[PDB]
């Protein structure tokens, strides 16, 4: 919509002759910005975004033993979690009763839905994330976009014949060998509530298709390899410290695996 000036703001000019990261590709072919650790001033960005009056849903699914994660994710997407924007929490879970009490931030809801235009008045950006994970660090607004996906924290240095992809040229997820930009993991990604609900609605056709068809992250892959993402998320936001350390790379280790 239309957009007020910003505030006079005191920060570190930018410096067109160096580059931002040496060691990582910080810009998509497609001019798609990958999000790391330096790349962003989340001064700027906060304030782009409050000027907005921005609300971030975010969505977790938490079915059988599942539901024991809450606690954990809920308290620490507290601590770290667009914390000063105003966030809606999803939990669909097939125990109401089972979800935890956990204490919110001013400005922040939570949803218990037992197992569409609803989202779409409620909230302007939705986030879609497993919930046996806890957030350790900052995850802001610097996200938001009309559509992300986040590189697979497995994959994010091997060529795309490694990765794996659907390569059963009778599945509607199918990738030949030749093709692919990176290997996105379904664990974190998001957009506008627009272009999220068209990603699940294209999902959830070509997956009843292959049933049809009697073959069974794969659609994730196939969807954004096809409709680019408009910003890529580095593994920091979706990353298993038990099997993959700290590496010097990562900066930040933000929304991690519960070991
Ligand atoms: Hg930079
Ligand atoms: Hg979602
Ligand atoms: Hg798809
Ligand atoms: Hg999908």
């Amino acid at each position: 919509e239309f957009m007020v000036s910003l505030p006079r703001m005191v920060y570190p000019q930018p410096k067109v002759l160096t580059p931002c990261r040496k060691d990582v590709l910080v810009v998509t072919p497609w001019l798609a910005p990958i999000v790391w650790e330096g790349t962003f001033n989340i001064d700027i960005l906060n304030e782009q975004f409050r000027l907005q009056n921005t609300t971030i849903g975010l969505t977790v699914f938490a079915i059988k033993k599942y539901v024991a994660f809450l606690k954990l994710f809920l308290e620490t997407a507290e601590k770290h979690f667009m914390v000063g924007h105003r966030v809606h929490y999803y939990v669909f879970t097939d125990q109401p009763a089972a979800v935890p009490r956990v204490t919110l931030g001013t400005g922040r809801q939570l949803s218990v839905l037992e197992v569409e235009r609803r989202f779409l008045s409620e909230v302007d950006y939705l986030v879609c994330v497993d919930v046996d994970m806890e957030f350790r660090d900052h995850v802001g607004v610097e996200i938001l976009t009309p559509l992300f996906g986040t590189l697979h924290p497995g994959f994010y240095g091997s060529s795309r014949e490694a990765f794996t992809y659907e390569r059963r040229p009778q599945s509607q997820a199918y990738i030949p060998k030749d093709e692919g930009d990176f290997y996105y993991l379904g664990g974190f990604f998001g957009g506008s509530v627009q272009e999220v609900q068209r990603l699940t609605r294209a999902c959830h056709q070509a997956m009843m298709v292959d049933q049809a068809n009697g073959i069974e992250d794969s659609h994730l892959n196939k969807y954004l390899l096809r409709h680019k993402p408009t910003k890529v998320l580095s593994p920091e936001y979706l990353w298993d410290q038990q099997l993959l350390g700290w590496p010097a790379v990562l900066r930040k280790l933000r929304f991690t695996a519960v070991p």
